């Protein structure tokens, strides 16, 4: 049996605003709205958060019974569509402690991990892996490109209690090694490891609004994120692709 410590699919329609809430740090964040996009492989699976305002910051979280990941394997895992063609704008996950007050959720708020695709012009087309330790958030020492198309991608970290990683894009493995080497922590076979993750968050800067995230996975099972991505980004693919042709 693998745990399922968070899963969101968007599948029973308004019923997430009751799963995720809105940081009021700031009276101006820009709105996520529920939306499959002008194409999508299927109306109702491809329903997922949507960020609708430009030039915006995004704050939005939603809790889950809290666990640590000592001993054993994290798996991170979720689906970022571009749909608008990006100039510039975030498209990763943050993974906060329970201590985290989500009405008060910003940019600069203790996190664990931060994992996923960040896109700003040219010169930045980067998939993040941050490391919270001793007090400082570790960049990967490794260029990690991102996928810029309008297309939906899956995005997948998996940390091992070995110290080892893996990032998967569309369920294929694109980096490897372990914690140790690929960043600056400088033999603590601990790193890993964090005392809780209650909290996931979406703590975004775009300026050309209209990404969709969906299909967001926490688990302790590789094989079956790998599985569920296949049965969710897997299906997505083709029909999305081949709805976006038929518009000229
Ligand atoms: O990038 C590592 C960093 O990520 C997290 O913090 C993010 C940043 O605080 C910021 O993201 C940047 C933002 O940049 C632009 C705009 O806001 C700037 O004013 C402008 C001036 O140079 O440049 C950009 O236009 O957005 C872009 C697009 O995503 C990012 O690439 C920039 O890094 O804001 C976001 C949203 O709040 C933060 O998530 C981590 O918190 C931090 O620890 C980590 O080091
Ligand atoms: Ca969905």
């Amino acid at each position: 049996d693998p745990a399922i410590y968070f899963k969101e699919q968007f599948l029973d329609g308004d019923a997430w605003t009751n799963r995720w809430v809105e940081s009021k740090h700031k009276s101006d964040f820009g709105k996520f709205v529920l939306s499959s996009g002008k194409f999508y492989g299927d109306l109702e699976k491809d329903k997922g958060l949507q960020t609708s305002q430009d030039a915006r910051f995004y704050a939005l979280s939603a809790k889950f019974e809290p666990f640590s990941n000592k001993g054993q394997t994290l798996v991170v895992q979720f689906t970022v569509k571009h749909e608008q063609n990006i100039d510039c704008g975030g498209g990763y996950v943050k993974l906060f402690p329970s201590g985290l007050d989500q009405k008060d959720m910003h940019g600069d708020s203790e996190y664990n991990i931060m994992f996923g695709p960040d896109i700003c012009g040219p010169g930045t087309k980067k998939v993040h892996v941050i490391f919270n330790y001793k007090g400082k958030n570790v960049l990967i020492n490794k260029d990690i490109r991102s996928k810029d198309d309008e297309f939906t991608h899956l995005y997948t970290l998996i940390v091992r209690p070995d110290n080892t990683y893996e990032v998967k894009i569309d369920n294929s493995q694109v980096e490897s090694g372990s914690l140790e080497d690929d960043w600056d922590f400088l033999p603590d076979a601990n790193i890993y490891a964090y005392d809780s993750f209650a909290v996931l968050g979406l703590d975004l800067w775009q300026v050309k609004s209209g990404t969709i995230f969906d299909n967001f996975l926490i688990t302790n099972d590789e094989a079956y994120a790998e599985e569920f991505g296949n049965e969710t980004w897997g299906v997505t693919k083709a029909a999305e692709k081949q709805m976006k042709d038929k518009q000229d």
